[PDB]
DNA sequence: GCCG
DNA sequence: CAGTAC
DNA sequence: CGGCGGTACTG
């Protein structure tokens, strides 16, 4: 729909980003569902007493949208620390937190090549920095789908049978990604077995896989690889990419997690905890005791309905 | 930050 | 264990 | 006042 609340969510977003880079994570989350609320409200709000009422805004926040409504400016905006604009520079390295990003502050770097000259890096950090540029760029859609047809059809070149679905925003509809996440399956349920490790032998001999961020992460029975690929070409930049191998059992929640968004897996999480569940990537169960018991979901509809909610196609799925 |  | 990412 | 998910890998 239309954001009727833009002249408030433009500065809620600034001091959410500010609380972000700065490691107060959960006054950012609460930031976030507070400018999602904003966001997919009927009408413009129009004062406290409504603002309060909408789920997600408590006096606080209620207090911040009247200020800007009677003077069309925030003035916790104008005292937000120096700090910031290099605090976020130094958080779009991957492989780099709150953490890193104040203790690189705190020695006094305040650039990029500072960190390159007097910085130690992890390994992983060294590739987020030496690829800057091309991971805070979104790619076109249609990128997008290439990187995915190039990793399936080195993957059925082992079995005709598996099945690869690109997740993410690329299939919430978004017209630009900002990395992508190609999750792979097959239906017999077993011969999605012995693929992942020679999969990205071959993608590596081709040259499309050029670094690895992780490259293994063994999550039940779920295979994940974290890495930067580059199409063929010239002009082709560096992306992010994630591949992550699945039985077929575990699919539809597989499918559901790693499509996102995050706000909304995490919406669902807490619809799932008041219902006696639990959602994974693996699964929806219900709730500890031992371990809890897996409820079957072959597709991702089954597992709405179990959860009693009605279904939401991907495109609806923002948060 | 907000909620239960 | 702490930090980071998913 | 505590939860806002739980898990894997890197160092
Ligand atoms: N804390 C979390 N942060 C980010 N992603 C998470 C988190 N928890 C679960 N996920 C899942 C949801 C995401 O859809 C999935 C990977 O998607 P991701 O690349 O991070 O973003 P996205 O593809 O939905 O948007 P975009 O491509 O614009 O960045 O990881
Ligand atoms: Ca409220
Ligand atoms: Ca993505």
């Amino acid at each position: 729909a239309t954001n009727h609340n833009l002249h408030i969510t433009e500065k809620l977003e600034v001091l959410a980003k500010a609380y972000s880079v700065q490691g107060d994570k959960w006054r950012a989350l609460g930031y976030a569902k507070a400018i999602n609320a904003l966001k997919s409200f009927h009408k413009p709000v129009t004062s406290y007493q409504e603002a309060c009422s909408i789920p997600g805004i408590g006096k606080r926040m209620a207090e911040k949208i009247i200020e800007i409504l009677e003077s069309g400016h925030l003035r916790k905006l104008d005292h937000i620390s120096e700090s910031v604009p290099v605090l976020e520079l130094f958080s779009n390295i991957w492989g780099a937190g709150t953490k890193t990003a104040q203790m690189w502050y705190q020695q006094g770097f305040r650039s990029l090549e500072d960190i390159r000259s007097q910085a130690s890096l992890t390994t992983q950090q060294a590739i987020g920095l030496k690829h800057y540029s091309d991971f805070l760029e979104r790619m076109p859609r249609e990128e997008a789908t290439e990187i995915e047809q190039t990793v399936q059809k080195a993957a059925q070149a082992f079995n005709s049978g598996l099945l690869c679905v690109a997740c993410g925003s690329y299939r919430r509809g978004k017209a630009t990604c900002g990395d992508v996440d190609v999750l792979i399956t097959h239906p017999d349920g077993r011969s999605h077995r012995g693929i992942f490790s020679r999969l990205l032998d071959s993608l590596r001999q081709e040259g499309f896989l050029t670094d690895d961020l992780v490259s293994q992460e063994e999550n039940g029975q779920q295979q994940k690889y974290l890495g930067v690929c580059r199409l063929p070409g010239p002009g082709r930049r560096h992306r992010r990419l994630d591949i992550i191998v699945v039985p077929y059992s575990e699919f539809a929640c597989a499918l559901l997690y790693f499509t996102g968004s995050a706000h909304f897996n995490r919406s669902m999480r807490a619809l799932a905890k008041t219902k006696g569940m639990s959602l994974s990537e693996h699964a929806l169960s219900t709730a500890v005791v031992g371990p809890g018991r897996v409820l079957p979901t072959p597709t991702e509809k089954d597992v709405f309905r179990l959860l009693g909610l009605p279904y939401r196609e991907p495109a609806e799925r923002d948060w």
